[PDB]
């Protein structure tokens, strides 16, 4: 049972529970994108 959230979704860089590809941002909090 391992939902892990979205790239438009909120987050934490204390606990960052998001899909693997990715990158939290820390500036809003949100699922960034790891490519560029």
């Amino acid at each position: 049972s391992e939902d892990c959230l979205g790239w438009a979704s909120r987050c934490s860089p204390k606990n960052d529970k998001c899909c693997p590809n990715y990158k939290c941002s820390s500036k809003d909090l949100w699922c960034k994108y790891k490519i560029w």
